[PDB]
């Protein structure tokens, strides 16, 4: 029971370490979380509050980078409208659109009516990776907003 889902699965696994410190920090804030590689693709509805944690910049692989959950995206397009998602570690922006515009996962959330509110957060720890910096910061703002 949860009143966001963090989907943390890019390739049917992903960075659950960083969705899980995300968890608790989102449920210190006030809330409940379900730290997920995405089983379900959704175990929220398309109602609530969804949050997609992947790294689509300098790992993105190959095709999309998100070889499940893009297909299934595109598949059923589910009326989004009821719900608000927030990208977090996903690099395809504004600025990795770089080789191509992979920023096709945020716009089809978009497109199927998920609104993206803020913009993508960015986390990072221990060893550098693909967004560089955390940003603790962007999860203030966005919670006190949405307070």
């Amino acid at each position: 029971m949860a009143d966001i889902t963090l989907i943390s699965g890019s390739t049917l696994g992903g960075a659950e370490y960083v969705a899980e410190h995300l968890a608790e920090k989102l449920e210190e804030a006030g809330f409940t979380t379900e730290t997920l590689h995405g089983p379900l693709l959704e175990d929220l509805p398309a109602s609530g509050i969804w949050l997609v944690i992947s790294s689509t910049h300098g790992a993105g692989d190959i095709p999309d980078n998100l070889s499940p959950f893009y297909e299934a995206l595109q598949e059923q397009k589910p009326d989004l409208s009821a719900v608000r998602f927030g990208a977090i570690g996903i690099g395809s922006r504004e600025y990795d659109t770089f080789c191509g515009a992979i920023d096709k996962l945020e716009a089809e959330l978009k497109n199927s009516g998920a609104k993206q509110t803020g913009e993508t957060l960015k986390i990072n720890i221990l060893d550098h990776d693909i967004p560089e910096d955390p940003a603790e910061e962007w999860l203030g703002s966005w919670v006190n907003l949405l307070k």
